[PDB]
């Protein structure tokens, strides 16, 4: 449960980075 | 525990690559 939190976490951070990509490139 | 460890470090190092494709970006 805690574990699956912080990966829950890190696939945020991962989708926001992402969006900034998609941002940035258009 | 030890998978998720593995997992966990290997997530952080897909965060950071597509970070650093992120500031290459901008």
């Amino acid at each position: 449960a805690l574990d699956f939190v912080q990966q829950f976490a890190r696939m945020k951070e991962q989708l926001d980075t992402a969006k900034d990509q998609l941002a940035e490139a258009q």
